[PDB]
DNA sequence: AGCTGCCAGGCACCAGTG
DNA sequence: ACTGGTGCGTGGCAGCT
């Protein structure tokens, strides 16, 4: 086994070990010529993962290197496998010049491609973000962060314990999160895809105070609502450090941070958000959700805002209002706005690609495209009378400028790249029109000398060609070769043909070749002046791009309403829910059969509704509706009823059902408020008959009598009627079933009061439990219903 | 490409691979389907590289989807339950052609493995055995009539094909069967008054046959799958059961994976299927057992060598379908060098089943010395490029390479020669499509080529050139090498023609290879993992003595406890009260493990296990409406003869209504049924049943209190539980003392009463 | 239209002339 | 020390069919 010291290195190993040991514990392309190739384990990894050779390379003394590698013009399809599996590359490049270099080339890694720090178009979900989150734990709490490099939105949170943190992660959902080595609760975060150890020092306070402020070009971070905030801080501190890391330019998108507090948001639970299929399905799809039904934006951009309200519902009385304005304002221009929105397409995206100036052509292009469609949205918009849609419009912005610019600058279908030139446009620099006007000897020149020499020599298959290895050259058949002139000298040979060169052409190809060289690198100069005039404008920019999403949610949200025959909320100053005719918003679309609309009163006076019915009779589906609805309220949108009033709501609990059970239902008892709404569906478990039930009992005495929360508590414990009786808010709802003949109807029907009877014999008859069974068991049943 | 939709017009149902360059593109709707089960993108195209078709028919095909390859007219097909190329099959796992069908009688169902040639038919009567039967099978690919009634049964299966009625016509079926089998009429395979199964059968072939467009020799026999020769077990059991696969979709902490260290692929399928067919007849157990027993000791020096014989039985299915490629070939000549050896261990056994398996076995000395002749030692994948024929094997072939390396020989010394002729030291000679042989020299050197030196082509850094002594022995090479190709390929063929007349007796072999695999492996597991012969009693009865649930005691690391089991016709039912958290439930799955290990021949793990005869094992262990469905089935299909296995019905519903069902089921069960019963509850109510009734008696399951936690015991006691520990549990996740003490008050209420 | 085989631009290696 | 040949991934495409 080999002793590797320093000295035992080629100049090319060493080279490659040092910048191995800035990141070895990730995959790391290294540029030689016209490769990337990778070493070692690296090479062992990538062969399998992305389905390449590995080979070996040579050496003087000792071991052979272990070697695999693609060629560069290849490199994005290859870190898209690796993106795709969770793997982070980091990128080495050739910096110096081989021809003023005795040893090798310089070499820095210029960037990492790490799951969460991904901008490119083609690595990317459009309509889903991706976040790179860091977390870190405290003796009392939790500090988290997230960024999403790809529009520069930086937010910061303290959750209090583990499942609000929980929530939170299940919420933001990060692509990569960055986690501090001494994290105790391991168990929110293993088992999570993109997980990244970090060092303490990263979570250091000072030097997060230092990188954010430096960042920011702030002296303090006052002005953004975070001095007040170290356990947040902390980790936004160690996301930057390494969203900086990894992207090794300057960040000029990631201009601000802010604070998520408790206080501005609904906080739904864990079970909360799964239970009402906001986005992903309880088989884990996207079919059958909120976002299915309501989302019909038509930007990338709109539809991920759309997504991330939907999860946050804010508590801001006034920013509600004002989307309910502007929902009701934009009813009927939405079929006007929806189609020349749709042509902004992502611009958020665009402009976090010329941020990092990575922006291709088509970016800059599509950008152009976007300014074009400024014009007829502020005409539509002007006739729209409302504040709100105004300052929107305001925002939006026009650009009259820039869109001129990259008019002038870009072609109208520029390539997918700046590599291969020809993306600069004509007029626009008159010595790049002058360099390509010498290059366009092309077309005229080489026919001319061509059919001049065949005329010439009288050789009829004499041709004119180019070939990338020799340059140009004059072609004869093997037959017509021995004939052609001493004058012609010997370029390249063929089976058939010979090829020759005379000093005319060879000068023809020393100023072709280096024109075009010169006509490049210029393309090149100008092309990246494009984001040094661009930049200048980015703020503006990016509140164009946030204007025309927002825009795009309240245009969609105003033709959900309209469509799916949705009406306003009112909001109220005390708990409380009243519900007239209110559907489930998904479930009222899929069912085939009509929806039967319910009704709900909950107040300080009723604030607990204990819920009987059959099994199938709609309890579960009572319960989401009022949650969606109170949800769909708090986002600013129309809601699925006929009238609903609902007062000041701080946090959804959900628990649907071992110790799991009861551990959830300690939080609900904990940390649920008089402004909470609390579902709870069919708790209470026991071991023997009564015990379960004696909990959910004095659960539910709990919530009524000292939390006084408002509380919809679906149960099969008929025993559990007798609450109101006896506890003060606690009054018994109750879903019809109907016991004509022998069979059961499903009623879905709401009513006051407790059941007449449970249904749990009938049901079993309808599984298709013997007939001779449930005779019985209506005996021992009978038995039963005397003891009382 | 306008010729590419009169294409999918001759196959519209399957998807259609389309040779474009180095790729295969599928286009508008096949395109769609493509990149949705495969993970790559589209623009309606889509594509795959050359070099991973096979690595992307392998998915396709497993996920019930037939491919057709285009190069133009389509030349190859593939479906997925006809595929026995070993890139495109999993090594461990069964591959099933099947047909359905239906009668106003009931349904036919046959099975083919196209690779083992296991033909099989089967009648079963109600719908739920069916159901049962499609679990079990599990086919990649399923055929079933046009006109079929009970589509709820085949619905949400992959690889639904639809077929014309007239492929199910009885006169069709026996006929073709027949001629499969060389047979005048099918009284030798016990089938021939099974018409419903025969038709289902005679489609099946009749597919089989037209996605080969070959004989399939190796297919020469059907036997029909009996319901009173196997414990039923339906579909729900076998799931909770967790036999080859577990309730999370996987392969792990399962009973196959404890039990599975056979030694060879072939050998780990037959024991799969055993453990899914636990067969009624103790004839057949008490011979496995035997055999176990007699190989206990001679274990360790067989399994290195059968390891050694690999997969004989798909290798013989390449050989009869006549695409066994060389390694194919090398391997099945290792098998037999390892046949005599597998004797000698064999001979001493003094049970007359392992010397059974001793004979079937074989020998096989001169197919072995056919090969060792024929073959070289490590031959390429292909026979395409040759190199695969020995040294000395054939006069000709020996005479044509001697030929070829002189030729090769000559050129590698005109090479010494012109270089040390002209002083040129970086002259050599190569070869490639374009040229032939060559002299180059390099750039720098070639100005001082010599005038006899013609060149064809310039490269960057160097010439290439012929003269005419190079083209000469050019030729000699080539014409050589070419017939000494052609040679070992009709050498190759001629493998073929002598292997294949011994077809019969080789898979007669790899079968009893197979068993023995299967029986040495069984035995080894007995030995090592201390387990018991289970003698089998007359009525109706488990004794259990210390018994295990033989996974959960290899995987937790923790001590597993030990139960006893007394059930007879005076004692068929026991409530079982007390926690669950999974210890009943341990408790009353191990019972239907050992019962269901008793019964596919193995051991046991217990000191002792006396069984009577069952019939099914239904297992309801795991909404309402699900339980009440499952335990509806129960109550409708159990006799006296089967294992009921009960997890607490009445939860999810009234206290009242379910504690009704509950009783009323127990009832049934013990007085009507009269089935062995494990009735887990948590009703407290129940535990008045045995003072009620004959035959029922009370078990629980404890728990102790100790520091600040519980210790849910795993232990099982006579007598009903005295405690229960919702509440305990409750306290110790943090529920607020005073809720904890409020629902201790109107537990000891509603208690009270009862 | 297909199939085979040069080439890319780094670096190190290696066998032959100081 | 130089000099001039060698080898090393995958993919693009010239140069033959
Ligand atoms: N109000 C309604 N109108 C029409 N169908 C409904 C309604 N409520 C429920 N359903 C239907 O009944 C089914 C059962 O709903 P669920 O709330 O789960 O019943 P439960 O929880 O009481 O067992 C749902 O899948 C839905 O299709
Ligand atoms: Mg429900």
């Amino acid at each position: 086994s080999a002793i590797e010291n320093f000295d035992a290195h080629t100049p090319m190993m060493q080279q490659y070990l040092r910048l191995k040991a800035q990141h070895p514990e990730i995959l790391l392309f290294y540029r030689m010529g016209d490769f990337y190739e990778l070493f070692y384990d690296d090479a062992k990894r990538a062969s399998q993962l992305l389905d390449i050779s590995l080979t070996k390379r040579g050496a003087s003394a000792g071991e052979p290197i272990p070697m695999a590698g693609i060629p560069y013009h290849a490199v994005e399809n290859y870190l898209a496998k690796l993106v795709n599996q969770g793997e982070s590359v980091a990128i080495c490049e050739q910096i110096g010049d081989p021809a003023t270099s005795k040893g090798p080339v310089e070499r820095k890694v210029v960037r990492i491609v790490t799951p969460g720090t991904i901008s490119d178009e083609a690595l990317l979900q459009e309509r889903q973000d991706n976040l790179l989150a860091a977390i870190w734990q405290d003796s009392k709490g939790f500090g988290y962060a997230t960024l999403d490099i790809s529009s520069g939105r930086f937010r910061l949170s303290e959750p209090a314990d583990r499942e609000t943190m929980a929530a939170e992660l299940q919420r933001t959902n990060p692509a990569e999160l960055l986690y501090a080595e001494d994290f105790a609760e391991m168990s929110l975060i293993e088992g999570r895809r993109g997980l990244r150890r970090r060092p303490l020092w990263e979570f250091e306070i000072d030097t997060a105070r230092q990188q954010l402020n430096l960042q920011f070009g702030t002296r303090d971070l006052v002005g953004f609502g975070v001095e007040n905030a170290p356990r947040g801080l902390c980790a936004a501190g160690c996301l930057l450090q390494y969203a900086k890391d990894t992207q090794r330019t300057t960040l000029p998108h990631i201009r601000s941070i802010t604070m998520e507090r408790e206080q501005d948001s609904i906080i739904m639970d864990a079970a909360t958000r799964r239970n009402l299929e906001i986005t992903q399905n309880l088989a884990g799809g996207a079919e059958n959700t909120l976002a299915s039904v309501l989302d019909c934006t038509v930007t990338p951009m709109g539809s991920r805002m759309l997504k991330r309200w939907l999860h946050m519902p804010v508590r801001d009385t006034r920013v509600l209002l004002e989307r309910q304005q502007t929902i009701g304002a934009l009813q009927d221009f939405t079929a006007g706005l929806q189609p020349v929105l749709r042509q902004v397409g992502d611009l958020e995206r665009i402009l976090a690609r010329l941020a990092l100036r990575t922006a291709r052509p088509r970016d800059l292009a599509r950008m152009r495209h976007a300014f074009q469609q400024l014009p007829e949205l502020r005409a539509q918009l002007e006739t729209v009378d409302s504040a709100p849609v105004q300052a929107l419009r305001e925002k939006m912005g026009e650009f009259a400028e820039l869109r001129d610019l990259l008019e002038r600058a870009i072609i109208d279908t520029p390539p997918v790249l700046v590599r291969d030139g020809g993306v600069i446009a004509s007029g626009y620099n008159e010595e790049l029109d002058e360099w390509r006007a010498l290059a366009d000897g092309a077309t005229d020149y080489l026919e001319r000398l061509e059919v001049r020499e065949r005329e010439r020599t009288g050789l009829d298959t004499l041709k004119v060609g180019f070939n990338a290895v020799h340059g140009y050259y004059i072609q004869i058949s093997r037959g017509q070769s021995h004939l052609a002139p001493i004058n012609y000298m010997r370029r390249q040979t063929l089976k058939n043909a010979e090829r020759y060169i005379i000093p005319e052409l060879k000068e023809y190809e020393d100023k072709v070749l280096t024109s075009k060289g010169k006509a490049l690198a210029l393309e090149k100069q100008l092309y990246e002046e494009l984001f040094d005039l661009l930049l200048p404008h980015l703020e503006a920019l990016q509140q164009s791009a946030s204007a025309l999403a927002e825009l795009d949610v309240l245009v969609n949200l105003a033709e959900r309403a309209y469509t799916l025959n949705y009406t306003c909320p009112t909001f109220i100053d005390k708990p409380g829910i009243r519900i007239t005719e209110g559907r489930h918003p998904v479930v009222e679309q899929v069912l085939n059969e009509p929806f039967i609309a319910n009704p709900l009163n909950l107040s300080p006076q009723r604030r607990m509704l204990i819920i009987t019915g059959p099994n199938m009779g709609g309890k579960s589906t009572y319960m989401r509706q009022t949650a969606l609805i109170a949800l769909m309220a708090y986002i600013g949108s129309y809601v699925p009823a006929q009238k609903v009033e609902i007062g000041p709501i701080d946090r959804i609990f959900t628990r649907v059902g071992f110790m799991v059970e009861m551990t959830e239902t300690a939080n609900i008892l904990h940390n649920a408020t008089e402004y909470s709404l609390v579902l709870m569906d069919e708790i209470g478990r026991g071991t023997s008959t009564y015990d379960g039930l004696s909990l959910a009992w004095a659960c539910a005495e709990n919530l009524a009598n000292k939390i006084k929360a408002l509380t919809l508590f679906a149960t099969h414990y008929f025993e559990l009627t007798q609450l109101p009786e006896k506890m003060e808010g606690v009054a018994n709802v109750h879903l019809d079933a109907l016991e004509h003949g022998d069979t059961i109807a499903f009623m879905h029907s709401v009513q006051d009061g407790a059941a007449s009877k449970s249904y749990g014999l009938a049901v079993a008859a309808l599984a298709g439990v013997p007939k001779e069974v449930i005779k019985r068991a209506r005996q021992k049943l009978r038995e039963l219903e005397s003891i009382s």
